[PDB]
């Protein structure tokens, strides 16, 4: 009977949903989710690989979009290497440890568990390289993320109202890190005072802008484009600002 | 005076907007769209890298969702071998220019440009290797696609309103092309004269599954997964259905 088969398999899962806050309508998306390849006791759904697949492209999506919207407006060079050191089977599989996707993983491997428990503590003491990154920990955090999707009438406002709790510190802590775009870090600390020139084309075909900053002078960029040149010209502009005389 | 330079800059884009189907609420945003880092005369927008880098979020995300929905009911391992054919740069750029987009880019390049006719002229004869693709082509499919997302106040359905008639039959071809998932094509053939019997473990610490075709008997699949183990039964069966005694 398959309906206790499922009751049977998703046993311990109500922790689980009360922890990330969503209550699956039908549960054996949840348990499709967590039910890897190896895991030969699940003879009534699909392995989590489909979910993982769809759930790839929509946290790709997803995390996209909030580092476009990011009113620190990184750079195109910037905003490429924020998605790929998010949107990264590492980062996702450090997410599902942290909020205990290990302790509803279904597999069939010691080898496997072994490696997911030194990776859960090794995340926890880093958090209060010779450590071997289990990838299904990436994979589930994504599939959990499909399967949401699909219980939820394919609804992505419903799965990043799930995953943002989860996803927004650490998206917020690489890109508090990451080098900042000099023209906005410039206009945070002279919103009104510094003024870019318009741009001059160059004799050798580039790109030439002056930023002006009340107190301090002018500042001369120049670059392959107008975002560039304005880039160069904010950059020296900030070293003066910060030399401080 | 911007909004005189934006009608500058903007001149021919009528017939672009047409060829589209989608009228821009505001045309800045196409513009941007189709703006070079090399394009100097555009002194009013940023350059199209920004809204690249948001398309290329959205087309993986749109195109993942359809090849998901197929109801070939790909496997993972097809699902990922045409996720990587299609959210590609070369195709991306063939069907921009398919779509005419090379008439409307906006940049500073003889050589760029020589590119770009040498591949329009290549894809039109294809259409009816020594080929260098222009990238930029692959770059303004998905800038477009950013700027009609904008543009339309962050709605996907709109993009893919305007993308889908666009994608689809390219996507269609390379979906009907793939190798054939074995359980869905034995179920075309046979849908209801195919049963497969329940997983039993084996000594290997396997799935074995049978499946019976009414009229031809019993195949036997085996594998480290059940999906593995029906793919394995189904393929046996198609062979002595394409066979036919």
């Amino acid at each position: 009977d398959a309906e206790k088969t499922l009751n049977h398999l998703i046993s311990g899962f109500e922790t689980f949903e009360k922890k990330i806050n969503y209550r699956f309508k039908n549960k054996a998306y949840l348990l499709q989710a967590f039910t890897h390849a190896s895991y030969h006791y699940n003879t009534i759904t699909d392995c989590y690989q489909r979910l993982e697949f769809l759930g790839d492209a929509i946290l790709d999506y997803l995390i996209t979009k909030h580092l476009y919207e990011d009113p620190r407006q990184h750079s195109p060079g910037v905003l490429t290497d924020l998605r790929s050191a998010l949107v990264n089977n590492t980062i996702f599989a450090s997410l599902a440890v942290k909020y205990d996707y290990h302790k509803y993983f279904k597999a069939v491997s010691p080898e496997l568990f072994h490696v997911i428990d030194d990776f859960v503590k090794f995340q926890l003491e880093k958090n209060e390289e010779d450590i071997e990154v289990p990838k299904a920990m990436g994979d589930i955090f994504e599939s959990l993320a499909g399967a949401i999707y699909m219980d939820s009438g394919m609804s992505l406002e419903v799965v990043w109202q799930v995953y943002y709790p989860m996803m927004q510190p650490l998206i917020e802590k690489f890109s508090a890190n990451v080098p900042r775009s000099p023209v906005r870090e410039l206009l945070e600390m002279e919103p009104e005072t510094a003024k870019f020139s318009p741009a001059e084309r160059t004799y050798d075909g580039k790109v030439r802008v002056t930023v002006e900053v009340v107190g301090k002078g002018k500042f001369k960029g120049v670059g392959r484009s107008y975002r560039i040149a304005k880039s160069a010209a904010a950059r020296r502009a900030l070293r003066s600002l910060k030399a401080n005389q």
